[PDB]
């Protein structure tokens, strides 16, 4: 892929996050803390998952970035509409306007309804995400493996601004502590 000169500053937006979240000075950095983080609820915060949104809306163009995932279990990436369900229980669909990837119990996935069996040989490290608006096209790039593509959702029905969308995952296990982070330009 030759993305990379789409690239954007993407930093994220405190008032959406998970109110057990915990974000960086430079807003470039999340990972769940052990406990809520003390701040007053409202009706942007995702309640029921450990989810934060980008500050960007995109409404046009092509748009790149990258997040690096190292050591994590289990999180998703990619984008959604900027009117997406916050409180309660909820799939990760199109039809729910998320455009999304995930690794969870040691095997990757895409966000379709049912969701799709990814094919990664090589277990990613940072993971590039390419949205084309106008084309309708929402694509993830596994940078640890010279950039080779995971999966393109075409024929994309946006219905409106789109977010970063970030879901750092459950700490159960104790093996997920470690933050997603917005990797440099
Ligand atoms: C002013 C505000 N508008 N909505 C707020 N809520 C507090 C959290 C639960 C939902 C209702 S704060």
């Amino acid at each position: 892929h030759h993305h990379h000169h789409h690239m954007v500053h993407i930093t994220l937006d405190r008032n959406t996050a998970n109110s057990w979240l915990i974000i960086s000075k430079d807003r470039r950095q999340v990972r769940m803390g052990d406990t809520h983080q003390n701040v007053s609820d409202n009706k942007e915060r995702f309640s029921n998952y450990p989810m934060v949104l980008g500050a960007q809306r995109f409404s046009s163009g092509k748009m790149y970035w990258e997040v690096d995932v190292t050591q994590k279990e289990a999180w998703d990436l990619g984008v959604c509409r900027d009117s997406v369900q916050r409180k309660g229980q909820f799939s990760l669909s199109p039809e729910n306007g998320f455009w999304t990837i995930w690794l969870w119990q040691d095997s990757y996935e895409a966000g379709t309804s049912p969701q799709t069996t990814l094919h990664i040989q090589v277990p990613p490290c940072q993971i590039g995400i390419f949205v084309d608006y106008e084309a309708g096209v929402v694509s993830f790039y596994n940078i640890t493996d010279h950039g080779s593509l995971i999966y393109t959702f075409s024929e994309c029905v946006f219905a409106g601004p789109l977010r970063p969308f970030f879901n750092v995952g459950f700490n159960y296990s104790g093996g997920n502590a470690a933050p997603l982070k917005l990797c440099p330009l």
